């Protein structure tokens, strides 16, 4: 019933992985935010085809 046993710490397959998806999503969304906020998102006529 000891202080010791009654609780195990937190899954590091999740936690030490949340330190590396939240720095790969924010380092994309920023590398990738920086220039696409001048224009390129067309989409559609421009999806990998030109159309």
């Amino acid at each position: 019933v000891q202080s010791e046993t009654v609780e195990p710490p937190p899954p590091a397959q999740l936690h030490f992985m949340y330190v590396a998806a939240a720095a790969f999503v924010l380092l994309f969304f920023v590398g990738c935010g920086v220039l696409l906020s001048r224009k390129r998102r067309r989409q559609h006529g421009q999806l990998w085809f030109p159309e």
